[PDB]
């Protein structure tokens, strides 16, 4: 019993952060095989982020301008290039702890761990949620540039996110490991805003499932609804709408409960349009979205990595 | 800026984590140098749960009835004592991946990592505290056992927590490193019941300066108390005492936001009689008591 906000194990990630250092900067690199990607604002100076050209500024570096620093071993960075938001150095040696990986896209609503680093060591990990406006709610402090967003498929890590900058509200922007950002976000000092952010209503379904597997079913009802109702329903509290594939994925998790989708639906409608009336679900007073259906059924099943 | 409930970085212990077999039982194991720490009610079978006697069962074991598998290889157990609540079991292989590390027993109110195990295999981590009435609120499967709770010091792993079991309220009970059980709590079958939980204070101050920190102020006021009625009225809603000491180890956050410890009392106070009017602290509706002050000044500094 019981549940809990769970990353995934960050070992086979942690055995590839290192620190870059270009001038005055220092920040994080992910360093894979013979490659070390880390965010390319790391070769802009003060004035430069207000209006870089990060061509004209890479053309103007050497590989000697990058210092590289695994551990307490120093890498030689035998080649640069930029692959959009990301910066890749080339080292002469590959990184021996490289784990079986694959850089991925994620799509808003689904998880992923960050392993916040400093100076290339790792200090933390937490599980986030890429939010339906592209921001992540994150938990990272000047330095933080370069700490990296995961999954773990089986024995395969899918790196997902780079962090790259921190928005006027304190939330994270930031890109996939080929350097596109999530959301409509610029690497440059510029007046940015996030656009409203919205719930992630098949996350709260399935925490919603995930509070049932643990016995809190208060809030349960005998109605259902239709999707059509509940998506009109959803919208007006700033709910994103929900899709069949988004009922499909719930299936396993209705069988396992005797729940179907559209009748915890309608127990998430009820919950939307009255509250929770002084009663928590998993001892929480708001709706939690940051589980997906397939987080909700590896920790109510245990499954290993 | 942003605040997150934060685990420490597992990896140092997940090259420790391996799998204990006795008889039909299957746990998890501490591998250190060499030697491999699992909960001694391994070596319980179905007959053995209500009234075990450990020290009778242990020596009727042999070393070839424990199979400790580390990956894909099979470790060879050339010893095995007991100590308190946990079974030791020397290996002919020192861990080649073993941290600096150390065993620390911990106070309530205290926080933690959480390496959820099953098999051997890490399968998730997640962050905890010990709880006023000696349990944790962990999420923990059937074979779980042997799972550790730990905190990093630069390059030293302090393992504080061995899980042993599930009281029937669905909280966890375990040990320390060194097979002391953590509250009124044995590894045995009979009814066991954990007192009735109460909010860390300490921890929710700390937090509520974490927001402060962050940008939040709606909660503040130009109330002060003193202890003793901040006590009075904390008890109450079932909150811990806080103490002398629990007011100087929030010295430097008080120091770093301009509010002294009283006056953030004051705002607790109020919290607890008004409750937050749909408004939120740091994303959440309710007071959070899962970040010690030692964790909101490591976060936010
Ligand atoms: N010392 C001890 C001890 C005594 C009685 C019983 C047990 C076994 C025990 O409590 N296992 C479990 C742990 N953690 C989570 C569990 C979720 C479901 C079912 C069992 C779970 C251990
Ligand atoms: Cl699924």
């Amino acid at each position: 019993s019981g549940f809990r906000k769970m990353a995934f194990p960050s070992g086979k990630v942690e055995g590839c952060m290192v620190q870059v250092t270009c001038g005055t900067t220092t920040l994080n690199g992910l360093w894979l095989d013979d490659v070390v990607y880390c965010p390319r604002h790391v070769i802009c100076t003060s004035e430069d982020m207000l209006n870089p050209n990060y061509e004209d500024l890479l053309i103007r570096k050497s590989n000697h301008n990058f210092l590289v620093q695994a551990g307490n071993v120093q890498l030689r960075v035998i080649g640069h290039s930029m692959q959009n938001c990301v910066l890749k150095l080339k080292v002469d040696t590959a990184n021996p702890k490289t784990p079986k990986y694959k850089f991925v896209r994620i799509q808003p609503g689904q998880t992923f761990s960050v392993l916040a680093c400093y100076n290339g060591s790792p200090s933390g990990v937490y599980q986030c949620a890429m939010r339906p406006n592209f921001t992540i709610k994150g938990s990272f402090l000047n330095g933080s540039c370069g700490s990296v967003g995961f999954n773990i498929d089986y024995d395969c890590v899918s790196f997902c996110y780079m962090h790259h900058m921190e928005l006027p509200t304190g939330v994270h922007a930031g890109t996939d490991l080929e350097g596109n950002f999530y959301g409509p976000f610029v690497d440059r000092q510029t007046a940015q805003a996030a656009g409203t952010d919205t719930t992630i209503t098949v996350n709260v379904l399935a925490w919603l499932y995930a509070a049932v597997i643990n016995g809190d079913r208060w809030f349960l009802n005998r109605f259902t609804t239709t999707l059509n109702d509940f998506n009109l329903v959803a919208m007006k509290y700033n709910y994103e709408p929900l899709t069949q594939d988004h009922v499909d994925i719930l299936g396993p998790l209705s069988a396992q409960t005797g729940i179907a989708v559209l009748d915890m639906c309608a127990s998430l409608k009820e919950l939307l349009q009255n509250g929770m009336n002084g009663r928590t679900i998993l001892g929480s007073a708001l709706l939690e979205d940051e589980f997906t259906p397939f987080d909700v059924v590896r920790q109510c099943s245990g499954v290993t990595f």
